[PDB]
């Protein structure tokens, strides 16, 4: 009953019923109604929820500013702090700096992951108002973006730092930063400052929290009930009980507690009150390592290096050091270095005192620690390095599991004085098994032992033997563990050995052999370039034409300030209910039962609907073969048996726990494989075949045989699915707002469930948080759930998925296994191929057959094979059912052929880019589908690239680099793209428009596509205005429905611009039409004369607008017709340094020429060229789904799921639109974007296979030249193929 | 799914009218409505 | 729509005149279709204009 | 005749969602001298005037 009390921007909060369980990101979103800051996650890795937070330290005398994942931090830490949110900086009448130029220089698309951007920015200038650019990265560590790219984002916010064709923004422009004018530290918060802490405590439905304010207040309570959980940042906490389901009813936060947050210089070393953020704690140790000598910091810069790559600035600033090392994950990257190196850790409870050195004993058990139950942490000692101690640290270049299987380490070395002798060894390891551990066993075998080559191979045998793994041990990737435990020892070293130099003794040690000298040295990128090249418009261009000039996104600004409205942004109706799915536990199996009982003594609960409760048809899907809710039967984990509807979304997550079902398994069929062997597939085998393929493979100098598979993909879209179904009560009119690409299957799905005819339902879409294909479809089984909902109660229902629901329910990519067999001559030159392709379709149909037709169109890529043959299937299987993913079967068959291709090259002993070169279509040339390829610019931008790249220079830097260098290696590809523009589908190849103009001249403008941070709305503005001639200004577009232009297809297929941009232009022309003689008589009087002519003499001032792509429609019964309206080309060199000790690597430079016709505009095609290669890159190097043995998705967030961040793209990243290349084919000459750009990222893989194959040369013995490498090319996969001495044995 | 456009405006005028009180002409109205009521009644004549 | 549904606006507003029902009614003999197959859902400015 | 038919004010209120009262002249033809809004504001639930 104590009040809660603190300040959001600038406004006084006062809560009288604070529950523990409520985050600050739902006290925003749904108490105060701030929806600037967003839900992405909820588990710290997305930082679309960071706010900034101020408050008055005591242990400082000074206002401090850090920022937090609003979704992890309980408002009941937060009494007497003031929050400030995206609201509270700016908005559209006087934006802040930092949003204006995220805003202005494109780096705002979808518009999601903006004000979280904002914030990190935002927080960094509040604290540093002249950052460096190194500072200005690392700000967005912990802020994840799918669509930019991040180039223009860094690019933009460059300007706040350092203290031919135009360009796509002028940093000129901007307004200047004055600090003076930010908002005030709440004057009330200053006098509080004042009045000593209280103890506080807060009583929610289930949880207590006691904010201790004395160590004496903190003891008591952990001696009368050791029960309660310490809280401190939630860092950890608010994981267990999000999404692990732990319920922990007593929590006291001890964070206001002065000798818990004391820092201490003594003589051993540096002691760190308990609950000190991380953030802290690199701030004190930077300081001592940059001003004490090298000799006393060892230990020091081992920390700093694990804290190097550990979460960003939200979760460091609130992250405690006592919280990592309680917490006792198998995979905390700072406890091998505190055992290693024997960090004193002091234990208090009520009345008892004790120190302990870090050592194996501190961790028995999984996730166990030797305090007592009544003991708290106090304090951690960090100590200085002694004489001739040497430290490192290191760790696993990825992350797969929530728990284990990640390889971290902390290893320290003393010398007997004057020595190359060995007085301590110590060697510690996480996720290696389920405990920090120590290699006990190996290390005191060195000792004495002198630190040389024995050393090195004892200690090698020693590691593999004590730390072997069996080959079923949790978290999988032995091979790539046991290999890492030894090349991390092997860099320890070298490192040693280079460092016992720095002391004189390379006379009893042996020097280091230079080739070697870059196997130690700490991660570097240097800094950033970026060129983006573009056509200027032609100079008579009226200045109102927006038409090929580089404007913003329209709702740049808006998305900048957080007053973009996204689904879960729209205001709740005061009787509105929410939904959640419950969803199947197993891959297939009966339904014996299902009990509710649990569920509904749930406060709150409404129902549990099922498919009983389904009006007229259980049956939906594409092709009509899912269920709206399982009957009898489930089909994949994730296959949704129901949905409880209650009045909150808490209520409903805890009652559909509250639902238990009971399966009784049935046989399941879950990888490609099993389904072969299962002739489990949907439909029948499909094939293109063009000439003779014995004739060709006679004719063939040589043949080669293998196979790739491709894995998967999850859309990470920063929103995610997201429906509100609004009952309206007569006829069965229903309106739903929802987050969706389909705004016509969502509507005619939703009526086929309710047995309601279309023409009752309306689907508005305002804007998504991006796309990607994964609402192409998938949007609906949240869409009809919610819809049914309505129906029954009569009342407006929503709901918005979690990320972890979004990801196992709504599928992805597919997954791609082929064989191929490809004849050709020793001059490179390709006369045969056979591919048998297969993909991973899961549980429904859905749109696999077409993403299957889509990669046979593509299984040629750039190249003229005149004996060919590709067949399709796509297996059906019990896992979640797959869909459209940017590129839709394209980048799959393109990789596959690009990796033959590689084969080739190598096979032939020719140089790749000579090879691809010369099997290369030419203008006039048949595909063989037998589509002619007219308007060929491919040899353009192939020309062009290699050019600009400086290709062949390069290649002989890379070859110098390698010879070198041992234990690093550098790679160089330029690869090709042809991407066939239209749907599969011919007559979805249409789309409508509706115009108004207004008696006051204005337009309101709308058309079939949806906004998903494409820019579509801007360009079709674009379209508009010159099609009108007035300004874009004139010119407005407020949503996509249903009830203004009907029976759409998905904004899909890169068409969105090239279909409604039609139909806009054609309701123009009727506009204009209509307006002539009002012109001709009045041939200078403004536009508004003549609307207001043409309104009172009874014109129509309302028009329709329509098209269809002309002349499309491709048999396979005969194999011609054209499939496309015409083809998008490009061009992607990539450069990568590999390290061949680890598996990571950098991307070195990537240079794109894309040909997307006369852009309708630059800055937003470009934008699209980035954003697309970046998920490319994605797909084939960092995103991997890992699935149970049982077929159960076992990555579903963040956390284990690694998308591109900041710090993954193209150190120096080039992107020019080809010059002079109109498509008279498409609206204004321009050309589709979206998807041909992202299998460029095919030339970052190819890069990395040239650098594995150099490392193999290196580190033979004999053999297999043409090794296997599958996509995503990860570390793990990266690191196996690099065979060495520590592979082997 | 042979992309025949199936949304249409429509829009209508009414033709030749505009009046002139200056010159008395020019039709004010498209046509004329027309009926024709009989009524009875009982009144209280010291009530009203 | 693709399910035959006929949904249908107008300027017109409905004040309990029947209007709507008049519309639906002449819509049902232009298109020779049965009035139960053409909604009239409400008025609105941003379909006609 | 049901009372399913919604007319706008038996359209749900947004949780968020205010409500307004207009104030109005009680002279016939004035000069308004002053306005004072103290007892208004002292109302629990006013927003503005
Ligand atoms: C996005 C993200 C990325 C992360 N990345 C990494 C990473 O790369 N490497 C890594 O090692 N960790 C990582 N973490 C984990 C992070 O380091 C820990 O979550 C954090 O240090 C825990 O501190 P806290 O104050 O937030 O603890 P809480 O969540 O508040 O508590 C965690 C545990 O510590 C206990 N505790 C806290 N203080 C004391 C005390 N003094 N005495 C006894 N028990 C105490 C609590 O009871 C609880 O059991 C990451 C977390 C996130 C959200
Ligand atoms: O030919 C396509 N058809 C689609 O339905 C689709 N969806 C998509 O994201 N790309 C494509 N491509
Ligand atoms: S929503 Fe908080 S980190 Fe993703
Ligand atoms: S614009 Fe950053 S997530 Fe879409
Ligand atoms: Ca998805
Ligand atoms: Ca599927």
């Amino acid at each position: 009953a104590d009040e809660l009390v603190f300040f959001v921007n600038g406004k006084k909060v006062v809560e009288k019923n604070a529950d523990p369980e409520t985050t600050l990101l739902v006290y925003l979103r749904r108490k105060l109604g701030l929806c600037g800051t967003k839900l992405g996650c909820g588990e710290g890795g997305c930082g679309a929820c960071t706010v900034m937070i101020s408050k008055y330290d005591r242990l400082q005398n000074k206002i401090v500013h850090f920022s937090v994942n609003a979704c992890l931090a309980p408002i009941c830490s937060l009494h007497h702090v003031a929050v400030t949110t995206v609201e509270g900086i700016g908005n559209t009448q006087k934006l802040h700096p930092v949003q204006e130029r995220i805003a202005r220089s494109h780096g705002s698309q979808c518009g999601f992951c903006t004000p979280g951007i904002v914030m990190s920015m935002y927080t960094l200038l509040r604290n540093q108002p002249e950052p460096t650019v190194e500072e200005i990265e690392n700000a967005f560590q912990g802020n994840l973006c799918r669509c930019t790219g991040y180039r223009p984002i860094l690019q933009g916010f460059r300007t706040f730092a350092k203290d031919l064709s135009p360009s796509l923004f002028n940093p000129e422009d901007f307004k200047p930063l004055d600090p003076t004018q930010e908002p005030i530290f709440p004057p009330e918060l200053l006098r509080l400052k004042d009045t000593p802490q209280k103890k506080l405590r807060f009583e929610g439905e289930r949880v207590t929290w006691i904010q201790a304010s004395t160590m004496e207040e903190l003891l008591d309570l952990k001696a009368q009930h050791p029960d309660a959980k310490l809280v401190v940042g939630n860092t950890e906490i608010g994981i267990e009980m999000k999404f692990k389901n732990m319920l922990f009813p007593l929590i006291v936060c001890p964070a206001w507690i002065p000798e818990l947050n004391s820092v201490v210089h003594g003589p051993e070393g540096i002691s760190f009150g308990a609950s000190c953020p991380l953030s802290l704690v690199e701030s004190v140790l930077a300081e001592e390592i940059a001003k004490l000598p090298e000799q006393k910091t060892e230990v020091f810069r081992g920390v700093m290096e694990q804290l190097r790559w550990f979460a960003g600035k939200q979760v460091k600033s609130v992250a405690s050091i006592g919280g990592n090392i309680i917490t006792a994950s198998p995979i905390s990257d700072l406890n091998p270095v505190f055992m290693a190196s024997g960090a004193k850790l002091t234990l208090v409870s009520r009345g008892t005192r004790r120190t302990v050195r870090m050592d194996h004993t501190f961790f028995p058990g999984y996730r166990k620690t030797l305090l007592r139950p009544e003991e708290i942490l106090l304090s951690i000692e960090i100590p200085y390095s002694k004489e001739g101690e040497f430290f490192s640290a290191f760790k696993q270049a990825s992350r797969r599991e929530d728990d284990i299987a990640k390889v971290t380490s902390g290893m320290r070395v003393l010398f007997k004085p004057g020595t190359i002798e060995v007085q301590e060894l110590s060697l510690c390891f996480g996720g290696m098994a389920d405990r920090t551990i120590s290699a006990l066993k190996t290390t005191p075998k060195q000792l004495s032992k002198s630190w040389n080559e024995e050393l090195l191979q004892s200690v090698c045998a020693g590691l593999a033997e004590e730390l072997q793994l069996a080959p079923d041990a949790p978290g999988g990737m032995v091979e790539f563990r046991r290999t890492l435990t030894l090349s991390f020892f092997f860099k320890f070293y070298l490192t040693v050995l280079q460092k016992l130099g720095r002391a004189d003794l390379e006379d009893m040690c042996g020097k280091l052999d230079p080739t070697f000298a870059s196997a130690t040295l700490l991660f570097q990128k240097d800094p950033p370039a970026n060129v983006q090249l573009f056509q200027e418009v032609p100079k008579d261009q009226s200045e109102e034409d927006m038409v090929g000039r580089p404007l913003p996104h329209l709702a740049a600004n808006m998305q900048a300030s957080g007053e973009a409205v996204y689904c879960d942004d729209i205001p709740r109706y005061e009787n509105e209910l929410s939904l959640r799915l419950v969803t199947s536990t197993r891959a297939h199996a009966k339904i014996t039962s299902i009990d509710t009982s649990e569920a509904k003594k749930v406060p709150g609960f409404v129902c549990f609907l099922t498919a009983e409760d389904v009006p007229n048809s259980n049956a939906t899907g594409l092709f009509n073969d899912e269920t709206v809710f399982a009957k009898d039967e489930v089909t994949c984990v994730g296959h949704i048996i129901g949905a409880v509807v209650a009045d909150t979304p808490e209520h409903a997550q805890r009652a559909a726990r509250g639902v238990k079902i009971t399966y009784e398994d049935l046989p399941a069929i879950i990888t490609i494989q099993d389904a072969i062997n299962n002739n489990s597939f949907y439909g029948s085998e499909i094939k293109i075949e063009k000439g003779d393929l014995k004739k060709g493979f006679s004719e063939a100098d040589n043949v080669v045989s293998g196979e790739l598979y491709i894995g998967g993909q999850e859309h990470f879209y920063l929103e995610t699915n997201c429906t509100i179904a609004v009952p309206k009560g007569e006829a069965g009119e229903m309106e739903l707002f929802v987050s969706t690409q389909n705004t016509m299957k969502t509507q005619s799905f939703v009526a086929k469930m309710l047995g309601v005819p279309d023409n009752r339902i309306v689907v508005r879409v305002k804007r998504m948080g991006g796309g990607f294909g994964g609402k192409e479809t998938r949007s609906t089984v949240v869409s009809t759930a919610l819809a049914l909902a309505a129906h029954k109660t009569g009342r407006p229902v929503r709901c918005m998925l979690d990320r972890d629901e979004d990801m196992l329910i709504t599928g992805g990519r597919h997954p791609f296994l082929a064989k191929y067999k490809v004849g050709f001559m020793k001059t490179g030159t390709v006369v045969a191929l056979e591919v048998a392709h297969f993909s991973n379709g899961g549980n429904t149909e859905d749109l696999s057959r077409s993403i299957m037709e889509r990669a046979l169109f593509h299984m040629d890529n750039a190249y003229k094979i005149p004996n060919i043959r590709g067949t399709g299937r796509i297996c059906k299987t019990n896992l979640p059912s797959n869909t459209a993913f940017r590129g839709f079967g394209g980048p799959q068959g393109m990789l596959i052929a690009e990796y033959w291709m590689s084969e080739v090259a190598i096979t032939c002993g020719l140089p790749a880019e000579e090879v691809r070169r010369k099997n290369m279509y030419k203008e006039g040339d048949l595909t063989h589908f037998n589509q002619k390829l007219e308007g060929f610019t491919l040899p353009r931008c192939w020309d062009e690239c290699i050019a600009s790249s400086q290709y062949l220079a390069r290649k002989r830097e890379v070859e110098k680099f390698n010879r070198e260098n041992c234990w690093k290696k550098r790679g160089l590809c330029i690869i090709p793209t042809k991407f066939g523009i239209s749907f599969t589908l011919p007559f979805l190849n249409q789309g409508g428009a509706l115009v108004h103009v207004y008696t006051d001249g204005s337009v309101l403008l709308t058309h079939g596509g949806t906004e998903m941070g494409q820019g579509l709305h801007t360009k079709m503005v674009q379209v508009a205005s010159r099609a009108l001639k007035i300004p874009t200004s004139k010119i407005h577009i407020s949503e996509t429905s249903t009830n203004t232009v009907p029976n759409t297809s998905p904004t899909a297929a890169s068409a969105s611009a090239d279909l409604n941009g039609q139909g806009v232009y054609e309701a123009c022309q009727t506009i204009l039409k209509r307006l002539e003689p009002f012109k001709k008589k009045k041939p200078t009087g403004p536009w508004e004369a003549w609307v207001m002519d043409a309104y009172t003499s009874a014109v129509s001032l309302s028009a329709t607008g329509f098209y269809k792509t002309p002349n499309l429609g491709y048999s396979f019964e005969t194999n011609s017709g054209n499939p496309f309206h015409y083809f998008s080309y490009g061009v992607a060199c990539s450069e990568v340094e590999i390290d061949c000790l680890t598996g990571d690597h950098k991307n070195l430079r990537t240079d794109i020429v894309m040909d997307v016709g006369s852009s309708l505009n630059p800055a937003i095609d470009i934008g699209q060229v980035e954003g697309a290669f970046v998920q490319g890159l994605g797909l084939f190097t960092m995103e991997e789904l890992h699935y149970s043995p049982e077929g159960s998705l076992h990555t579903r967030g963040p956390s284990t799921y690694k998308i591109p961040a900041f710090g993954s793209i193209p150190i120096e990243f080039r992107v020019s639109l080809l010059r002079d290349c109109p498509n008279k084919r498409a609206i204004y000459a321009s050309k589709a974007v979206g998807e041909p750009p992202l299998f460029l990222a095919s030339s970052i893989f190819f890069a990395i296979k040239d650098a594995i194959r150099a490392a193999r040369a290196q580190h033979g013995d004999n053999a297999k030249q043409l090794f296997q490498l599958d996509s995503p090319a990860t570390p793990e996969k990266i690191r196996n193929a690099c065979v060495d001495q520590f592979t082997t044995l």
